[PDB]
């Protein structure tokens, strides 16, 4: 678990998040290593809409063992600001994360910061409708990472949905 002296940075929230995109199968195409360790490699999730929320069934390989987690996600306050409550089971755990960037079509970048040792740990992940980022979505992703008051594009690990077992 990697810690960075100081409080979590202040983050500019998105203003156009669209909950309607999240159904079907989304692939976790990249993440920070602390996230891949904690919540697994080879990650993907099937989202099922249920009113103003989504049911999440998420597959990953965690400490070398396959797991399914059953979980939910919900908006927190105005849905457009991309503040997202999620639960995942287990042992059910819950929390809140925020959306750093999306094109409301192909990809979403999620972020969680967590601050008493003098510091914070950041977790970043990227989901996409396609197993691999190609082009348009990839370009969008490429640019957002640079002006990030918080994402270190060098620290991301891109998934390889190949070997995975």
């Amino acid at each position: 678990d990697v810690y960075h002296d100081g409080a979590c940075p202040e983050v500019k929230p998105v203003d156009n998040f669209d909950w309607s995109q999240y159904h079907g199968k989304w692939w976790q195409v990249a993440a920070y290593p602390d996230h891949i360790t904690k919540y697994g490699k080879c990650g993907w999730a099937e989202y099922t809409p249920e009113g103003k929320s989504v049911k999440v069934s998420r597959y990953s390989v965690i400490h070398g063992k396959e797991y399914f987690s059953e979980g939910t996600a919900y908006p927190v306050g105005d849905s457009k600001i991309g503040k997202i409550y999620h639960s995942y089971t287990g042992v059910t755990q819950e929390g809140v994360f925020n959306v750093l960037s999306t094109d409301n079509k192909n990809y979403i970048i999620g972020y969680f910061c967590s601050y008493d040792k003098k510091g914070h740990m950041d977790l970043v992940w990227v989901l996409s409708r396609s197993m691999v980022l190609t082009g348009e979505a990839k370009t969008a992703v490429e640019n957002y990472l640079i002006g990030s008051p918080v994402v270190d594009s060098q620290k991301l690990v891109y998934s390889d949905f190949s070997e995975c077992k």
